[PDB]
């Protein structure tokens, strides 16, 4: 069970940042179907990364496999990611993205062992 004061944030993190089958060509449809906007309302979110891994493995960053960095937690090894960056458009549905796949040490906000935030950098 995820605690209830953590569950809303954790579910939003999964939706916005966890997708093992993501790819660079899917940025537009992923941002659209997961309804990822700039906080409340309909502006096009500028940057959003999808970590290409399972939720359980990513959650280990908040557990045994992560290290503290400031108030967040950094993976002990690179993770595969696809970053979607807004190329044009101001509000849904006109958002257009360019995707880049890369590998990097990911930094997460964690709460009671669950991931609740992704640090884009």
């Amino acid at each position: 069970k995820v605690p209830p004061d953590v569950d809303p944030r954790y579910q939003k993190f999964l939706r916005q940042h966890v997708d093992a089958d993501m790819s660079v060509q899917k940025c537009d449809r992923a941002m659209s179907i997961k309804k990822i906007t700039a906080g409340t309302g309909n502006d096009c979110k500028e940057v959003n990364t999808f970590i290409q891994a399972t939720k359980d493995r990513i959650t280990t960053v908040c557990g045994d496999a992560g290290t503290p960095v400031n108030n967040l937690f950094k993976s002990n090894q690179p993770f595969p990611v696809v970053t979607c960056k807004l190329k044009s458009g101001n509000r849904r549905p006109n958002c257009q993205y360019r995707g880049t796949s890369s590998t990097r040490y990911i930094v997460l906000g964690c709460d009671k062992g669950w991931p609740v935030h992704y640090d884009e950098g």
